[PDB]
DNA sequence: AAAAAAAAAAAAAAAAAAAA
DNA sequence: AAAAAAAAAAAAAAAAAA
């Protein structure tokens, strides 16, 4: 009925939130998947220590890590999510030994162990996907500190080192600078800052965001585009006749590429960075695919999170 | 009627060093806060060893530090300061045991005891504000050596980590450093490089500085901004009639907005440093008498401005 | 003509017979692409690189060693049909994969000396043509490498075959491997825009000079590249309707360049360029005509946009 | 006599060389120099491969170089250096084994072992040293493609990985570059571009740089500045009276201390990098000084705004 | 505000520790 | 000048690699 990976995630949020867990709600689905990701990583307390290259005190804070209780049943996660006293079972089952890699199960050849493994990578990257969609969604009316340069802003969002090992088309951060400063191999991703990715409550559903549904202006826009993209994206909204607090898409903005700019040094000129410019700099415009067609809007010229500030004033 | 924060340090400066402590010298007040900050941090000689982890040369440091005479009255500490031979009832008594917690303190119940630990750690804050104005000063007429790039410029006052562990937000450095590269949280504070520490004649007193009160250009200029800032901060400064190297203030700098106003460029969109929006025009708002008026930038660091105006 | 021209037009002609155009920039590209393709044993039914292949690359080098051969009368471009006697002149000028200079000059064949000689020169002169057609392509669609300084200073991208041909005009990973080698008598300076003559030119020994008539398109090929600056147009003057023709008036000087850096030291301040002290739009550069050397202010806009703007 | 760091180079030249290793010139001691530093990395062809970590590619080079003779006894090397027969004694006893580690020998506790790894540590160390004082010298009239920005000149001399981890106060390159934008560490060293080393046949001597001693102009410069230098260091020569060509050495340059014209943000404000340049002015860039210590005393030169390659390419 | 808690008597170059 | 060597055929998601 559905792919492997949205059948794996809904399997296990059900076992280990037993009933608790509700399938429409953004925040509950994002706490899940959060609290889910945090039990494959071997980060949470009780689990296997980092020390193949560990400096002191990284083995010190592995080993403090590793003497703490892990987390008891019963215990109260997120705003409304409560663990089940079989969530240990499927940690113990389902969650593969530390250092697991593809490698040695397939040199093992063992069918059970292969099909867990891809699992774990399923339900990582879903978890991975979900993480990042509620970072832009915190980021809509948040502001993060750490971000006070353009230089900065083009590593948002900032993630843990395995969440940029998962997706690292999706996740930027230390290690998406680390990477893109280093050589570029054959499996190197270009952040996609601003790629689609459906709500929480349809990620985990499959259906596909697309023209009609039926969704809140805030969530279409941590979808969509994050907090400091340009305010001209609320034009993909429109509110509806009843509360106004879900309205229905209308169009999707379309991503536009190529058109370089660089004008190298020869003949014993000098290199320009960029050819280019106040009047369309503030202006400008943006392709937003419609049901009807293809509309081109002129750029707001200001941060969507000041948009929705305004809004809300 | 001074709050018990200033109360307890003018206490211990008088039990320490008598009468040769001045309440009105700055090098004098600097010098007992630093030598007070050394004692109830158990760095003074003949004191606790810090030997709960040290390393070898670390451990042989405080090995011979704690063999090593400890001070004796009538020693002298700076230009003016005399110890007397009350300093070490004030030590055995005021100073927590080396190792000691709160959380100890509190378990016991002695009040004493609490009373004790809440006095030195307000001291401690004290004369953290007191060292990192003293940085301030120093500054202003000769730069750390550390300081080279804007990267290291970023980390100013450089003071160990004990001022940091006391107050935060105002204390750089290496450990202000590490805690910026490490993990963030409720109880993650923000170095403010010019956050306003009212001079020590001052702070002991609990004076506020404001409009109006005489001061010394170089005392309002470490006590509101340090070394390596815009010179236009000189303009809240105005000498007295015939000078003397005494003045009056005449404003104080307002702090900036942390709202960010940039937009990245996406879906073929160019990206805004300011949404808002040369960098010689730019100007700082001082809060005067009257009310805010904008000051154009000078451009110019305070400590080439008083090399250059020095004659 | 020399012999490096010479092997070429033989080889052109015994593989194609009357249908390779000489006058055709892209009839010429094609035949080049294809002379370079057969001679690097990587058309159908040849031989199978596998010195050290890894099994999927082995896998691949079988499938094309065991897949049918082309055939006489084959349809190559849009204007070359091969003839019956190209598969002799496979069978004899191409060298025997994996054939090295050294067992031939040990051998002493002369016979097989010359014909090393002759493989040699006419894939140098493949490779020009190719890196002409790679430029010629970059001035209208732009490849995705490049974009930034950095990537766009190895173009033209052309595999290990074209640096080790001439290294001194092709650049790609391998001139960037050879950057940080070391550096020696043999090492040359990648050229990025040296003067090729257009494909029609070329392999007549027709050296650009002023006064030819030359496409637009032809000449900015042959003296520049897409990102090229578009000052560089200056040096082509239409003709009587245009027509996609018209006449070289000047050519670009070699464009050596020096680097004219001050670092900082010692105090004193960084200098980005010596000259100018005592303004980035007001570049000028130096096009020598038939009367001399002119200083001619640059545009600022890269060659493409340039092109895409003046088409519509 | 001399310190063991040059008694060890010269003892594991002469080894290598032999009799044809000439001690007073600079090119040949920088070959000499560069073939040890070769040797002492394990990565002579013939010697073990470098495979803990290596990538396919990686791999395959290594391979290819393991299986591959190692260099025959009389092949020429350089300009005017033959190996002798006994260099290959030398380099299985000298040269620890690959992947060495000195936590290892000390544990072992073996003398012989110990002294060998410190003697390999202070050889790969002056070899470094004399590498990159090489290639100041060749920057002196052979710019470098690669410099085409302040930027990229910020991290001149390029050299290999273990160059860098040999002698991370002078070598710069890609590796120094990813040190500075990764963590600094307590190890953490600055790039000190233009200290001074004194010139290949007085390094491997121990007459460090002084006033007084009869040097060339390019070798001085080499020493005490690089290609793209400000030119004003060139009056640290002075011609002698015979032909000219070689003269002495009357000062040598001062590393500035007090120039920190920075300004940091604050109050809204914007930082300067430098406030001179931002100042949007040429009087004061053409009326800079530079502090010559000379036998008299410290002198202030003007510095004469021109690359130190193009001075010496204009004088001659 | 309450809580929690490394050659300018004392800040470059070379050495022993650590390790394109 | 020589030697040494979703615009029949260019993003998103999956199985390979990590």
């Amino acid at each position: 009925e559905l792919p492997r990976n949205l059948e794996v995630f809904n399997e296990a949020c059900g076992h280990v939130f037993g009933s608790s867990f509700n399938r429409e709600d953004n925040s509950v689905i994002s706490d899940a998947a959060a609290f889910l990701f945090k039990m494959h990583t071997h980060s949470l307390d009780g689990q296997e220590a980092k020390v193949l290259r560990a400096s002191e005190k990284k083995r010190e804070r592995e080993n403090a890590k590793k003497s703490r209780k892990a987390p008891e049943a019963g215990m109260r996660v997120g705003r409304s999510l409560i663990l089940t006293s079989r969530w240990t079972e499927y940690c113990a089952t389902c969650v593969p030994a530390l250092g697991s890699k593809m490698k040695v199960i397939k040199a093992s050849g063992d069918a059970a162990m292969i099909q867990m493994m891809k699992d774990h990578n399923s339900l990582l990257r879903v978890c991975v996907r979900i993480e990042v969609w509620k970072a832009r969604y915190v980021s809509l009316v948040a502001l993060d500190e750490r971000i006070q340069t353009l230089e900065d802003a083009q590593w948002f969002p900032y993630l843990s080192g395995d969440s940029y090992r998962a997706c690292p088309g999706l996740v930027g951060g230390y290690f998406a600078k680390k990477a893109a400063a280093g050589e570029r191999g054959k499996n190197y991703k270009k952040l996609n800052q601003t790629a689609i990715i459906p709500p929480p409550r349809f990620l985990i559903i499959g259906h596909r965001l697309q023209i009609g549904d039926q969704v809140t202006l805030r969530e279409l826009l941590a979808s969509i585009a994050w907090g400091l993209c340009d305010g001209v994206l609320a034009e993909c909204w429109s509110p509806s006749q009843g509360d106004g607090s879900i309205g229905v898409v209308v169009g999707l903005p379309l991503q536009a590429t190529g058109s370089c700019f660089l004008v190298v040094a020869s003949h014993g000129l000098s290199a320009i960075a960029d050819s280019r410019g106040n009047t369309n700099l503030l202006e400008e415009c943006i392709a937003i695919q419609k049901q009807d067609g293809v509309i081109k809007c002129k750029r707001s010229g200001k941060s969507l999170y000041h948009c929705l500030k305004e809004t809300a004033g």
